[PDB]
């Protein structure tokens, strides 16, 4: 599924991401835009052989099991395919674990490089939330 901006914002809010660990909703929308262009089916292979999955590009070395990443820790206890669903629950639940791991949203390089320190409120402007 390719979400609209406000549609994604509303779904993220319903799943409790607004101000989760102090990160306002716009941060999450911005991260999703630059990680996946709001496409739940996005996959991208990394140089280390791991793969990133879904709307928030969650990686198979640490977080989910894709059956081809040796030494995967699978800390979210899910198959990576679950992160490609039109229903964002699994992605959100795993993202909550990732953001709690010590480095906050710096875990997403696209967030650090393209969202951090910008006017992230713009990402939810206009939306009925
Ligand atoms: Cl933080
Ligand atoms: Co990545």
């Amino acid at each position: 599924k390719v979400f609209g901006r406000c549609e994604l914002a509303a779904a993220m809010k319903r799943h409790g991401l607004d101000n989760y660990r102090g990160y306002s909703l716009g941060n999450w929308v911005c991260a999703a835009k630059f990680e996946s262009n709001f496409n739940t089916q996005a996959t991208n292979r990394n140089t280390d052989g791991s793969t990133d999955y879904g709307i928030l590009q969650i990686n198979s070395r640490w977080w989910c099991n894709d059956g081809r990443t040796p030494g995967s820790r699978n800390l979210c206890n899910i198959p990576c395919s679950a992160l490609l669903s039109s229903d964002i629950t699994a992605s959100v639940n795993c993202a909550k674990k990732i953001v709690s791991d010590g480095n906050g949203m710096n875990a997403w390089v696209a967030w650090r490089n393209r969202c951090k320190g910008t006017d992230v409120q713009a990402w939810i402007r206009g939306c009925r939330l």
